[PDB]
DNA sequence: ATGAGACGCTGGCGATTAGCTAATCGCCAGCGTCTCATCTTTATGCGCC
């Protein structure tokens, strides 16, 4: 990814192993290496209902 | 009787900027009368090819 602190957001990578991105502040903007089209079913709403869902997953480098 | 051919950070963020059905349930439904006549039809009761 980009070499360049702390937030609350998901886009921020673990700089080590047990170190918390949330609590450490982590890397950012990972290069996705290539993207993978996957089929299948995750939970939608509050009843939490397996819909059949089709998508790009990103597959980063460090991946 | 020499002077053209060879052209950028973009992707990956945030962070604006913009915009939309749908699932759940509740509420709540114009209505009041009379007159007048009019016809039916039903319950019971009575008769043999």
């Amino acid at each position: 990814s980009k070499e360049s602190p702390k937030r609350n957001s998901d886009k921020l990578i673990a700089r080590k192993k047990d170190w918390d991105p949330k609590k450490y502040g982590g890397f950012d903007s990972p290069t996705v290496a290539y993207s993978v089209l996957v089929v299948a079913k995750v939970e939608k709403g509050k009843s939490k209902k397996l819909k059949s869902v089709k998508e790009l997953l990103g597959i980063t480098i460090m991946e």
